[PDB]
């Protein structure tokens, strides 16, 4: 979004942006100044007619905090790799999941969605995740045009190394994000002008921890089924997606669901002088816990508009309207149901 | 500045410097290596005729620990806001206070001066802090030419979230640093050609951690009063400003004090070949403490100088004589009472 | 390594890498993602005809963890000085110590080599170290052509500042990364055409916390002795270095050595499509070491390839291979003694 260093085949794109942001919910952990920006730079260099190699980095820093305050800042997004021309690409790093290449589709929100809703960060490979090989190919090697196909391979990340132990790494971390060695596969076509369908499959081994330390969830293997619809035609956005997930679905801080159906939909207008009006619906049913019986994990409705003052500087309104009962497994899992007013004016570069 | 980005009326200035400093003191929580740096962008796009977008981050990164060290980076500005031409701007996220809209002519010491003296980061107005929206508006609607007005209101800040709480924020901070809804203005004229004047008022409610956790300072509403004169002509810097603040200014660790009068005071001449001699007087009489009664917070005597090369690399050396007594308020509070000898070597791009 | 602005005698560079490397042990202390990034400035000022400033400034960012995770950033460089146009320089900050001036030349490792084996970072002035003033001068103060020389000094830098001390400073660190006032200086000539030849002396105080909490190391003095001998041409690389230190070199967490020997070489061939195959052997055997005697404290042969695509990305392989036999040094200097293959692809810009 912003070309900074472009000769001898090196160009330097940096991008990013600085979003003032704002929440009010009754929950006061999540109220307050939530402003935060980003930064990184996606520079690539060209190596013949048919190799170029590429890297990017994503940077997150919050600025809602005082100076006195620790850990503020971490990595999104850092790889690297090569593009085949159009045989396909290959990259390296802490990258985005294949499960993503259709869960995006409905990550559209002025605010909300996405991470920390169905799935979440570090979630084997529904979103970010470290050390993951991810070879896309446009086209499906040629054969179909639109078929986009793409495999992935995840190493183990375990629990932080010392005595003890238990399958660790040097980059241990918390039970609830760890993975073992795992896979996965993406597949999006154009079926139509404008509509586009999408499958995932994701099958990652789970470590002792995730079966050990926390109650909920046991199994040895997480998969997921997912997919997507996407209409985007006619100034109209309308996706839907549907996941059916097995030992892979956080159920807050308890563990993780033995069978969970995630569900989400999303509806937006375009207006021609930049509003964008966005009404959405996530859901997330919980199957078969150890203790609690089926339980909702997740579920709110959202409503909210994003006005686009142009291409760089934006501003947005969102409103989640929680629709979660108060029970024993939020009251014990820690999940919020408190409904949530997000206000945001965003400049990006 | 250098503007690393131009392009179809979206700018990209990056700003920064690199200064290596040593400090010499027998207050050995500051005396030696002080390295640090600076780095951050500066842009901004254009929306219409009277209307163009931006958005500011400053970062700041310490380099005088190990590569062990912990918390060695923090962010100092980072906001988003819109420009109106001439009727203003509007802008919210971490921002300077508005009362900084005055005392800044006083934190013009070759090293020392401004934050962490009389007042200090996140210190409720007073200097930056998180969850700023300020209207600024210059030449007063058009009607008064010359008259810089600001509003300002920021958001609650309070402890962090947990059983206990007491007022929470999602961005919790310590006692001293936390802040309720407040408000407040500044209003600063060149009355002639090189001689200017200045005012700011704030008042924020005071949570009860405030009147709690820390023992000195009690009182509901917590304001600043600022004024200050400012002349810069003929090669000659001459500034003062004095603040009272009730409820407001730190007593080092202790608290607040119920009622302070903080004063700095500045010249600086500045020569044909870049070398510019400054001596200053910071002082900040505390009256009202719970305890200690009328007790001196801040005072000491600055001079220094700063031989400038060019626009950007520059030297400076300083001297902080402190003419603070030892009794059992500097004791308590922990507020240092040494002198302070700086040197720094500063790139700055 | 990516000059993006150059405007009125101010320079702006560029340059840093995304490494996506993984690495595979047997110790699961180092096994798993390695997935780094290094990003930084290098701007100069032209002043005059034969004065130059310049700034500089390398930050590494780890992203092999989670966004949950705390300090994953720091700062390798961060200095700030004056260049003499031929004359020499000088410059002051966080920069890489005099004694790096020849051990860098086998330090040019697929991936392992330099810091942590031999010597390490914060090791008095065989790396990087914070607060030096380094006057460097080339082609000898015109006397010699070909004659790079330098002169370093470095402050104090002891524990973490309290009551207690035993000598603190304010950027306090770890009892094996302190040290004292020292001093050092480097010389490197170009005997031949692409045959070199250099020699270097380190010299700092030791602190009272070198000589008490730890065990190993007692002096009140610590010395460098350093030689190296570099040959770079007809697509060959053979270079080799060797360390006589005296309570210097770290004996794992320990302490410190009294006596150490370290010695690395290196030799590589460059192919003309790309390949550039290393085999290298590195040891540091230790004498008169408290409670144990004559110890290796490191040992391993290296043998690995780099693979370049262009000037900007690559790819290798490395291979440590662990010569080390288990005995009880090891066992409470937690040294390790497990082989590890490195397997990286990299992006630079």
């Amino acid at each position: 979004g912003a070309e900074i260093y472009n000769k001898d085949g090196n160009k330097l794109d940096l991008y990013g942006k600085i979003d003032g942001l704002h929440y009010f919910s009754d929950d006061k952990s999540v109220d307050g100044d939530q402003t935060y920006m980003r930064v990184g730079v996606k520079g690539e260099t060209q190596i013949n007619d048919q190799l170029t190699g590429y890297g990017q980095w994503e940077y997150n820093v919050q600025a809602n905090n005082t100076e006195s305050s620790s850990d503020q800042a971490w990595t999104r997004l850092a790889f690297a790799g090569l593009k085949f021309g159009d045989a396909g690409s290959f990259d390296y790093g802490r990258n985005y999941g294949v499960v993503y290449d259709v869960t995006s589709w409905t990550d559209v929100l002025p605010e909300f969605g996405g991470d920390g809703d169905t799935y979440g960060s570090d979630n084997f490979l529904q979103s970010r995740a470290n050390g993951v090989a991810t070879y896309r190919n446009s086209d499906f090697f040629g054969l179909v045009d639109g078929l986009n196909f793409a495999l992935q391979y995840q190493g183990k990340n375990g629990s932080v190394s010392g005595e003890g132990a238990l399958s660790p790494t040097n980059n241990g971390r918390t039970a609830l994000k760890q993975n073992g060695d795992g896979y996965g596969t993406s597949l999006t076509y154009d079926i139509y002008d404008g509509i586009s369908a999408g499958f995932a499959y994701s099958n990652s081994k789970r470590l002792g921890d995730q079966n050990s330390k926390l109650a909920l969830g046991r199994g040895d293997n997480a998969e997921t089924y997912t997919g997507g619809l996407k209409y985007d035609a006619n100034n109209i956005y309308l996706a839907t997606q549907y996941t059916q997930t097995y030992n892979a679905t956080r159920a807050g801080s308890l563990g993780f669901a033995n069978k969970a159906q995630n569900f989400e939909v999303v509806a937006q207008y375009q207006f021609d002088f930049g509003l964008r009006p966005s009404v959405a619906y996530l859901q997330s049913k919980g199957k078969d816990l150890e203790g609690y019986g089926d339980q909702d994990i997740l579920k709110y409705v959202d409503v909210g508009a994003t006005y686009y003052f142009n291409k760089n500087m934006s501003t947005y309104v969102d409103y989640k309207i929680n629709l979660l009962d108060d029970n024993s497994f939020t009251h014990n899992a820690g999940i919020s149901t408190d409904d949530v007013v997000a206000l945001g004016l965003v400049y990006q570069f």
